[PDB]
């Protein structure tokens, strides 16, 4: 026989999974910017590998 | 001569598509949080807002 | 009634605390995104200059 | 051609100066990030700060 109680309890538990999902949804934000963190970091090779191409390209060619 | 300058020109712009790809990869990654972060706002005011009607419903 | 006015608004100004902390963080992160599009365009001007150099001064 | 040593000098030193502004617009990004990254560790730790009080809260009140 339903009462109060089954709609308190309702209510705690809709709480209890909310904030699970905040949880959850917390860890994923912090799994896309290490993925980003990762890609600024491939970035940052990446543009030393090219500035030492420019440089070198420069430097071997001098009509460039 | 021309043959190394041609080589090394075919080479600068491969690593120039890269970076391109790797910036592309990047802004995609950080829209993802933004994303994340929408719902994380509508959630935590989800909690609020179910916090505020168990006190209001169960408490003085 | 008194512990529970507590506890409750202690609640309440932790709940107001991550509000601003959402917001601080999108900040943070609409910042950062304006950072890597400022480093398309800059890369773009890069390679596009680079591309006019070899256009004038190469075959 | 004394205009086209002009020229040339000053394309070099602006594809020069472009690799230049592009390392530090690198630099700056990642501090931007990292900022970002540690927002979020300090919303994982606040909301954690919640559920702990949420937990101490329908604990202590089994009317709530």
């Amino acid at each position: 026989s339903m009462d109060e109680e089954c709609v308190l309890e309702a209510e705690n538990k809709k709480l209890v999974e909310d904030q699970e999902k905040l949880k959850t949804e917390l860890r994923k934000t912090s799994d896309a910017l290490s993925k980003a963190q990762n890609d600024v970091m491939e970035m940052k090779m990446q543009s030393e590998r090219l500035s030492k191409e420019y440089d070198q390209l420069l430097k071997e060619h001098s009509e460039l």
